[PDB]
């Protein structure tokens, strides 16, 4: 309150005579040229030596050190001159023109008196009151020093002794005009104290003060004086000062003088002298009082006449902040400031100190980013010509430092307040607020500066970092409310249903596990948010565009809040499955989508392989396992509407059935459903792929196995086009098999995955065989019956240079009469098949069809029932009536007309696989037996037949043999000594004498030129008997041992009678090449027994029945024991 009233009655007074009515003293240098006096003191002006200042405007005449002590304007001190000079009534007439100078301020700016009044609230009265009190103040007070004077008589000290006491009795009297007063009395002292004030009136500076110090006598001599003297009281001295020495207030001692001549004077006196033409001494340091002004000002304005709204000034230029208000205010707080010099500076810091209380009032913050960067340039550069720093100028702050720095800081820390909630204080939808937020980081970067400049400080928090802050903060603000309210917000921004748009349960305002569309929601609220920061406030917010990308913060801090929140969502999906595994799908579409475009550029993550789809790969497997399932079963029905079809060839040429297509087409729109992921993880694809390569697998096996099963029904001969067909098929998997892994990235694909399918690939490759054989194998009945046919056919053939001319009928006749049974059916069937099967098919057909053919004819027709089974059986013995050079001819035409047949051209099997087939090759070879020389033949018996040693069928006794295989010592051929030792068990209990001896024979090879017998001397009446006699038997040189046997046999003499047969032995002499020689029991068999091979030479020996070697042979092999004086059957 003090303050204020005190402020209101400087401010009337400031204002009522305003400083602005005042003029200048033009002053010359003058010299009084003869004795003068100063219109100011009085003093003497006196030549060069003490020369005065003359104005022209006022005129007037005074010392230098006097020419400012004139202190009233120039129209006044124009007055006074020309009341020193003569014309005393231009006084009054400026007198006047101090009263005019009043009416007209006021008549012409009531309202700077009136918003006095209202800007310290005072009534129209009351102010009309202090108004005749600040008019008098400067109207009764338009020339005066009516001086009131308050002299106190403080003390005396050294004083003159006059008393009845011996010392004084000392008062004072003081006078001042005509008008005298007097101390009472200090009594018996010389140094007295009285501390007495008189007060006084004085009208002139030019006056004097009379103090005047007496002995109070109180005695008859006093009372007589009192006759005679003014002065009863015995004087003790006096001072006398003129009131222009004085001010203020005074204490000064004087020293003291005569006066009366009653006189005698000593010491001094100490007066204290106030002197009232002092007046607002009282000032608050006008700093206080201007700001106590302006404060009352501002609220007046902002809240009083602005209802807390802040009109910004009827200010010019930066300068704004120095023009605080419109011209009214502008004026008082400038008057105020003039009249009491209040620098600019410190009327700015009081306006900024205001305006803090207001910061948040439209365009505000650009006047306080001005004000500031003007109070920062004050303290930071006007001025800085003084070598003090900014922060310590600021500091001699009349305002004072801190408080300026407090108040800062506040609206600093307010500033980073609403900036961390940017949006929600700055909506992209003001504009306004947009740009009161650009000043605002306008007034932030001032601040900053300010710390930096006029603080000094080094490190204060960098204005980028700190709205940074704010900004993380209100886009984490942001996130937290969008994923905790997504239903509310993406409800009333966007739901494509208004019955959406409200509070929607919390478990689908953050997530659901019944449903995708939270997620579908949430990312359209991102989307939408990094478009407003990226589209407003990225522009809004450009004072640091280098540090500064609003749309990019966004998009980091809102993707990696989210990418969490969905990663827990797809795991928690997965534990319930409650959406379909399409809605995972068309979701991993939005999300690979959202991230491909906001996430995947910012650096953070296209640093990255996408973690995303380690999401959704569980929903995918899902998905590849509903998709095989339906594969598998859409498998058999495909399967089973194409056997409804009797499995018909898609066309006569397209030579597989429909549903390979149906599989193959399913098999690509599933795996084309897997590919439109392009999961950029290529191990969850990898992971996807093994998934599929095992569908894949599954369902081919069980194609290639329902094929398989149904295969063999199909064999037989008259549906022949249906097993093509499925070979075809089965080939068909392979072929589009080997297509569709080049599909799933060929050699590229994942190892595993390609390892199932290269698993799959080989075991479809090996049920193809088994297919081609089980087929091949249903024609067997017919081809061996056929070939039986042409084996009967072929029997009408013989040797034919020993035959007539129907059976030397040609070699192609024979040939095509014989071949007729199966070209038959061979031209049909492979020409069909050549049709219908495809070549890999047909290949393996052909190759079982071929080499069941060749074992065929080489069975049934070249070592044929129509010939062994005659030789080794009851029947004849035969010849087949030779098989000469004519059925080797006929056969071989035969053969090559077959494997003409079989090659068709290279459209069946190669012709080298045909010439080096061992189907073929070892027909060939047994034809050639049929041809050969009869030695050879025999070797090859003698080889075969090893077994004829080992093991005899009912012996009918024994031999002992030492028998030596001498290589011989007189010409190298092989020797055979043959000791005959003796018999043994011999079962010949005969009716005549028994007379036994030992026949041995040699067979072998190359045995027409050489004994192939002896025999020993006979013993009577003994069935043990011995001979001890030895026999010398010559092999070929050119066959080894091994190509040779002893063939024993004992024997009965009989002369003039005949020798009877006992019993047969072989003894190989493969067993006497490695023994050189042995001693041996060798049991006596009724026959010797044969092999195949014994037999099929046998068969081809037999054939040579004209040959005497092949005669013999025939004859020793086929020789054999009586069954008379023996008993029992021999066996095979």
């Amino acid at each position: 309150e003090e303050l204020k009233n005190h402020v209101y009655k400087k401010t009337l007074q400031a204002l009522i005579y305003p400083i602005s009515c005042t003029t200048p003293h033009n002053f010359e240098v003058w010299t009084a040229t003869t004795p003068t006096y100063c219109y100011e003191c009085e003093g003497l002006l006196w030549g060069i030596a003490r020369q005065g200042m003359r104005c022209t405007e006022c005129g007037v005449k005074c010392h230098e050190k006097c020419q400012d002590l004139l202190n009233a304007d120039c129209l006044q001190r124009a007055a006074e001159k020309s009341s020193k000079h003569g014309a005393e009534d231009r006084t009054q007439n400026i007198i006047m023109v101090l009263k005019d100078r009043m009416k007209i301020r006021e008549r012409n700016k009531p309202e700077i008196f009136e918003l006095i009044q209202e800007v310290f609230a005072v009534t129209k009265s009351a102010h009309t009151q202090q108004m005749k009190a600040v008019k008098q103040s400067v109207l009764d007070g338009t020339s005066k020093w009516s001086a009131k004077i308050s002299i106190t008589v403080v003390c005396a000290q050294g004083l003159q002794a006059k008393d009845k006491t011996g010392s004084s009795d000392p008062y004072v009297t003081v006078q001042v005009g005509k008008t005298k007063k007097r101390t009472k009395t200090i009594y018996g002292n010389l140094n007295p104290v009285w501390e007495e004030n008189f007060h006084f009136e004085c009208h002139n500076s030019s006056d004097r003060i009379k103090v005047r110090v007496w002995d109070e006598d109180d005695d008859i001599k006093s009372r007589v004086k009192q006759r005679f003297k003014r002065e009863s009281d015995d004087f003790l001295g006096q001072t006398i000062i003129e009131v222009r020495t004085l001010s203020g207030e005074m204490d000064v001692w004087y020293n003291l003088d005569k006066r009366t001549d009653k006189s005698a004077v000593s010491g001094a006196i100490r007066l204290h002298i106030s002197v009232e033409i002092k007046g607002e001494e009282k000032v608050a340091p006008y700093h206080v009082q201007y700001t106590c002004l302006h404060e009352n000002l501002f609220h007046f304005v902002t809240d009083v006449q602005n209802n807390g709204v802040v009109k910004i000034p009827d200010a010019k230029g930066d300068d704004a902040w120095k023009v605080y208000y419109d011209e009214t205010a502008q004026e008082i707080v400038d008057e105020f400031a003039m009249r009491y010099g209040v620098e600019s500076i410190y009327q700015a810091m009081t306006h900024f100190a205001c305006l803090s209380s207001k910061y948040m009032c439209p365009g505000v913050p650009a006047v306080m980013s001005t004000l500031l960067a003007n109070i920062n340039a004050y303290y930071a550069h006007t001025t800085a010509s003084t070598n003090v720093s900014a922060s310590d100028r600021f500091a001699a702050s009349n305002f004072g430092k801190e408080r300026f720095v407090k108040l800062l800081d506040q609206l600093h820390n307010s500033l980073r307040i609403d900036l961390s909630m940017y949006r929600n204080n700055f909506p992209a939808s003001s504009p306004e607020r947009l740009q009161d937020l650009k000043s605002t980081v306008d007034l932030l970067t001032s601040i900053t500066f300010f710390r930096m400049k006029v603080q000094e400080l080094q490190s204060p928090p960098r204005a980028s970092q700190v709205v940074k802050d704010c900004v993380k903060a209100c886009l984490n603000s942001t996130y937290e409310y969008i994923f905790n309210n997504c239903h509310e917000l993406y409800g009333r921004e966007y739901q494509t249903d208004p019955a959406k748009k409200g509070e929607v349960p919390p478990e689908e305002q953050g997530p659901s596990i019944k449903n995708l569309d939270f997620w579908s929601k949430l990312i359209t609220l991102i989307v939408s948010i990094i478009e407003e920061d990226k589209n407003s406030y990225t522009p809004c917010l450009n004072q640091f565009p280098q540090e500064l990308n609003v749309g990019k913060i966004s998009a980091e801090v809102m993707w990696s809040l989210f990418a969490q929140d969905m990663k827990y969502a797809m795991e928690e999906h997965d534990k319930h499955r409650l959406c379909k595994s399409a809605d995972y799908m068309n979701l991993h579409f939005k999300v690979k989508w959202l991230y491909n475009e906001y996430v995947a550029e910012l650096p953070t993550f296209k640093d990255r392989v996408p973690e995303y789809p380690a999401w959704f790969e569980p929903f995918v497997i899902q998905w590849l396992d509903e998709n095989e399932e339906v594969s598998r079963d859409f498998l058999h029905g495909a399967l089973e509407r194409d056997k409804k079809d009797g499995f018909q060839q898609t066309s006569e040429h397209a030579l597989f059935s429909c549903s390979v297509v149906d599989v193959f087409s399913q098999l690509n729109q599933s795996f084309e459903i897997i590919k439109k992921l392009e999961c950029p993880d290529p191990q969850i694809v990898g992971h996807y792929m093994r998934r599929f390569a095992k569908t894949i697998s599954n369902v081919l096996l069980q194609y290639a196995d329902i094929v398989s099963k149904d295969f063999a029904s199909y064999c037989s001969k008259e549906k022949e086009k249906v097993p093509c067909i499925l070979m075809n098929n089965t080939q068909q998997l392979r072929v589009q098999l080997e297509k569709m892994f080049e599909a799933m990235g060929g050699k590229e694909l994942d190892a595993e995955a390609s390892g199932t399918l290269k698993e799959l690939q080989v075991k479809l490759n090996n049920v193809l065989d088994e297919l081609s054989h089980v087929f091949a194998t249903s024609f067997q009945p017919h081809i061996e019956e056929c070939v039986r046919q042409m084996g009967d056919i072929l029997s009408q053939v013989k040797g034919t240079g020993n035959v007539p001319a129907s059976a030397c009928s040609s070699v192609a006749q024979d040939a095509d009469n014989v071949l007729q049974p199966i070209m038959d059916l061979l031209d049909s069937n492979l020409t069909l098949f050549a049709k219908i099967c495809e070549k890999t098919v047909l290949k393996r057909v052909l190759k079982e069809l071929w080499k069941l053919v060749m074992n065929t004819m080489e069975r049934t027709i070249v070592l044929p029932p129509e010939f062994l089974s005659k030789l080794k059986d009851h029947m004849v013995r035969e010849e087949a009536k030779s098989l000469t050079p004519k059925q080797c001819a006929v056969v071989e035409l035969a053969l090559d007309t077959i494997k003409q047949y079989f090659h068709a051209g290279g459209v069946g099997l190669k012709k080298t696989f045909l010439e080096k087939s061992p189907d073929l090759q070892s027909l060939r070879y047994a034809l050639s037996l049929y041809t050969q020389a009869t030695d050879l033949l025999i070797k090859t018996f003698v080889q075969t037949q090893s077994a004829q040693g080992s093991g005899v069928e009912d012996p009918v006794g024994e031999v002992s043999v030492h028998v030596e295989l001498f290589t011989h010592p007189g010409t190298g051929e092989q020797k055979v000594t043959v000791k005959v030792v003796a018999a043994n068990d011999l079962k010949w209990q005969t009716s005549g004498i028994f007379r036994p001896f030992i026949e041995v024979n040699i067979v072998g090879p190359q045995l027409s030129d050489k004994k192939r017998k002896f025999a020993t001397k006979s013993k009577n009446n003994s069935w043990a008997p011995k001979y001890n006699e030895s026999f010398q038997f010559s092999l070929s040189a050119d066959a080894g041992p091994e190509c040779y046997e002893l063939q024993v046999c004992v024997k009965d003499y009989c002369f003039a009678r005949e020798d009877r047969t006992v019993g047969l032995a072989v003894l190989q002499l493969r067993e006497l090449a490695q023994r050189g020689s042995a001693a041996c029991w060798l049991p006596l068999g009724r026959r010797i027994h044969m092999d195949d091979t014994g037999l099929t030479v046998l068969r081809i020996l037999s054939q040579r029945s004209n040959d005497e070697v092949a005669k013999e042979f025939v004859k020793l092999k086929s020789d054999t024991r009586s069954a008379e004086e023996g008993g029992a059957a021999p066996a095979p």
